[PDB]
């Protein structure tokens, strides 16, 4: 047990090739409890004509975030350090 | 104001790609975070040359990190917002 005390008072790819789209992911248990997360708009990349070429991929970039989880579960005061991964846009790809 | 507990025991192919650069912060925790920096400025073409037509994006999102307050606290820490670049995309100028 590593304790630590946190005070929690804190103090554009629109042409994109494999552009994408933000949801909100929520939950309680989590600090902080909405994370917004990439959601690619295409199986494909958009073309030099604005069409989308399935021949390339879009896809998510999916990066390990650390979060705080209550611990124990619905704590308001007591949380873990937890990791997660979280997409947080999207690139083009060449398939294998 | 708001004092909590926490308990810290815990794309080759893209047409932009990015290495990963380890930024160190001795003030902050994580003090280790991997930011990403575009390889090219132009994309990746079909052909696999670099394509000034097209521009590699770095990925800026905000990430919520802990900063030591009091400054060089080992305990007490403070929610912070910084950007971070978490890869990069290809756009149309």
């Amino acid at each position: 047990p590593r304790t630590v005390m946190v005070n929690l008072n804190i103090h554009y790819y629109d042409r994109s090739t494999s552009p994408w789209n933000l949801h909100r992911n929520e939950d309680p248990e989590r600090y902080p409890s909405v994370i917004w997360e990439a959601k690619c708009r295409h199986l494909g990349c958009i073309n030099a004509d604005g069409n989308v070429d399935y021949h390339m991929n879009s896809v998510p970039i999916q990066q390990e975030i650390l979060v705080l989880r209550r611990e124990p579960p619905h704590s308001p005061n007591s949380f873990r350090l937890e990791k997660i991964l979280v997409s947080v846009g999207c690139t083009c790809v060449t398939p294998i």
